[PDB]
């Protein structure tokens, strides 16, 4: 599709099974998910992130659905107050910024 | 342009005359360019970066150039170590996401 930034670049998204609404966030590296349970291995990490620092759990070569479109990769899972995907899977959807 | 996201999504940028390279930020709602002399009135906000808070100065009806587009809108300055273009000005700019 073509998202124009009108407004935030919201999309639903799949993941663990679960249909939930992210921002497609060109200046994020990382993927970071609200709090929920996901099926597979996680190490624990740190990040940066709005108003200070958060624990996060790590999960690696998670599947996840992006407005239709499959990625594989890194999605980090935590207190963030927005579902944010990030560079590391709008890569793999092949998502472009044009103008 | 096509920007591809492999890398940080980062223009040469022009504000004040100077010369300067920033990030086009599709999860900002809005444009935070580090320290410098803006020739206008201002106005105090706070926002909430990563890593921390920090105070800006918003500027309104800033003349921006962006990888050759011209621009004209709101800038918040402050101590950013990452100069963040937000959707403010990538509308005005036409830029989209596409995928
Ligand atoms: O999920 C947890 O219980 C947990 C505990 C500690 C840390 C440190 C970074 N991530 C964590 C997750």
């Amino acid at each position: 599709p073509q998202i124009t930034l009108w407004k935030r670049p919201l999309v639903t998204i799949k993941i663990g099974g679960q249909l939930k609404e992210a921002l497609l966030d060109t200046g994020a590296d990382d993927t970071v998910i609200e709090e929920m349970n996901l099926p597979g291995r996680w190490k624990p990490k740190m990040i940066g992130g709005i108003g200070g620092f958060i624990k996060v759990r790590q999960y690696d070569q998670i599947i996840i659905e992006i407005a239709g479109h499959k990625a594989i990769g890194t999605v980090l899972v935590g207190p963030t107050p927005v579902n944010i995907i990030g560079r590391n899977l709008l890569t793999q959807i092949g998502a472009t910024l044009n103008f």
